[PDB]
DNA sequence: ACTTTAT
DNA sequence: ATAAAGTATAGTGTG
């Protein structure tokens, strides 16, 4: 089984949908693969207030801590949302407790390397095809918000090697992705079209 | 390395 | 006029 770890940049205009979907606020889902009978099985790993939006939480955190007087730019990357997962076979092997420990462990990796107070949310979904986590990492450091500074080319190449290794050291049997892999990312909807 | 942003 | 942070990046799977 491969360790699946990948980030998507979230601007203020993305976080509204990310909040509503991650929290499962609508009863109907366009995703035919969400099982609403299973949604009460999901859980959140941070101690965040569920009544507070991601955009509000993150903006408040950055404004209250940033060293500059200048406003957060309208196009700022407020957080990097990491999907943490593996394949179906990997999770088939694990009980509820081990599965939670798996996501808590991925989360510790990012807390330890990028700052505990930067893990804005850690939403574990068990109501879709495969257990996975949406974890929002605020790229905030030395009083500055900059995804550019935190997750550059060398950093993403480091995580692909070091994250699977850290999971392995903590008891999880999965390997890193292919080094220099030539895969092109497809969206969930695109990937589904690919399969049949 | 080239633009966009908010001073 | 300036400079920080915007643009991708690295990885696999039905997020
Ligand atoms: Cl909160
Ligand atoms: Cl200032
Ligand atoms: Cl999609
Ligand atoms: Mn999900």
């Amino acid at each position: 089984s491969y360790m699946v770890a990948r980030m998507q940049k979230m601007k203020a205009g993305n976080l509204g949908g990310a909040f509503k979907h991650n929290e499962r606020v609508f009863e109907t889902h366009s995703n035919k693969d969400i099982n609403p009978s299973r949604s009460h099985l999901n859980y959140e790993l941070t101690d965040r207030d569920r009544s507070v939006s991601y955009e509000k939480q993150i903006k408040d955190y950055v404004n209250e801590n940033k060293v500059s007087n200048r406003a957060i730019r309208k196009d700022a990357v407020l957080c990097d949302e990491w999907i943490i997962t593996s394949d179906k076979d990997f999770f088939e092997k694990l009980d509820e407790e081990q599965t939670r420990t798996f996501f808590e462990t991925a989360k510790n990796y990012f807390a330890e390397n990028y700052g505990e107070s930067n893990i804005a949310y850690a939403s574990v979904h068990l109501d879709e095809s495969t257990p996975h986590m949406h974890m929002g990492v605020v790229p905030f450091e030395n009083g500055k918000l900059s995804s550019k500074a935190m997750f550059d080319r060398e950093e993403l190449k480091h995580i692909q090697e070091d994250l699977p290794r850290y999971m392995s050291d903590h008891g999880f049997e999965l390997e890193r992705g292919k080094l220099n892999s030539e895969a092109k990312h497809k969206t969930v909807a695109e990937f589904k079209r690919a399969m049949a």
